[PDB]
């Protein structure tokens, strides 16, 4: 199957022009038809576009669908951002019986000044490593808008098993707070010259690396 | 155009039969396919049933849709229901003019055990403290039902200023994690023998200590 992929978060002021884009990984864009569905936090989804670029009845018409065949991306643009846009909105189309989705983009209608995240990663502490665990954190904290992305390299190998990463919350200085743990055995954490936490937020990447030392 | 119509809510214990019923307001349930969605808390959905009663790859077979033409609905059946199958459930289904979802339903999983928290305290980097930080954190794991209080103590005394703790989020293991993190100057941190993180949950403590290293 081909894959969908939408940027994990966009952001706008009330009033403003916001665009999610939908990258088909292979095949044509213009082969099988894309629907877009809103999600507001603790909603049920609900379309705003059907093949391609039809609005159903009752979808403002500050909302509208297009597919860039030379891009090979399907978007949604959503012109008088209003706060209820705020959201996850999902692409969606199919090859054959396989229908596939994208991952998903958060909306953030901006409620306070952007703020890019502190990030601190540890290595594993004394004590963990005498019950035979090697677990690593990276802190994110004083962030806004709340949607990051967290990604682990052991050396330079992206990392999947063992990555655990909170749901951010709001902290007392009204800003966004995580953390990701991933939950190495002494044997992994020896067994490899240094561990990454790539932090993504508001299209840009921070990386902290920690490694085994001489204490 | 129709709805499709679901409970709100459902709850039942581990290793029963809980069904979740779809009733199309207008037209036939027949006339097009359902669908079953699975979402998570802070994740996002996944494709549990399509076409009415097929089972994507990697969904346990515990999962079945069926449809009835009498009282014009669809259903979701999970047997030997599960903890992890707690989670929202939405149904769709189309009718040319849309892609309609229902209001979705929240299954909640009874009498799950409690669960102690796994809780280790990180002294800070020796990169933080080259960068004149030195946050502690306190990282607290699998802990059942998702709430903690937090206490720091630097020597034997109480920390009333830097703390934040996060809100509890629910993990892939369907327990809660959290970080509770104190954010000190290096002076601070050097200045103590020590500080602890004292995790209280369901009334038990579990505390941690670090203290300033030799290297
Ligand atoms: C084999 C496939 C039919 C299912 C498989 N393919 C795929 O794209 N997913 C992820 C998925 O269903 N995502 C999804 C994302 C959003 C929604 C929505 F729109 F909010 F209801 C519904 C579903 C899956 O779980």
């Amino acid at each position: 199957n081909f894959m969908l992929n939408q940027p994990h978060s966009v952001s706008e002021s009330p009033g403003k022009t916001v665009t999610i884009s939908c990258t088909r990984s292979s095949g044509n864009i213009d082969s099988n038809y894309v629907q877009w569905y809103q999600q507001r936090p603790g909603s049920a989804p609900i379309t705003v576009i059907y093949e391609d670029n039809q609005r159903p009845s009752g979808v403002p018409d500050r909302f509208a669908g297009s597919i860039d065949r030379s891009s090979n991306s399907a978007s949604l643009t959503i012109s008088g951002l209003k706060t209820e846009d705020e959201a996850d909105y999902y692409c969606q189309s199919y090859d054959a019986r396989n229908v596939v989705f994208g991952g998903g983009t958060r909306l953030t209608v901006l409620g306070q000044p952007k703020a890019a995240p502190s990030v601190t990663l540890f290595p594993p502490s004394s004590e963990e490593l005498q019950a035979n665990k090697a677990t690593l954190v990276c802190l994110i904290s004083d962030f806004y808008p709340g949607a990051v992305t967290v990604a682990w390299k052991a050396d330079s190998s992206p990392v999947k098993a063992g990555v655990e990463t909170t749901t951010p919350s709001k902290q007392s200085n009204n800003k966004y707070a995580a953390s990701s743990y991933l939950s190495l055995t002494p044997e992994q954490w020896k067994s490899h010259k240094s561990y990454s936490c790539q932090v993504t937020h508001e299209g840009s990447t921070v990386e902290k690396t920690v490694a085994p030392t001489e204490c």
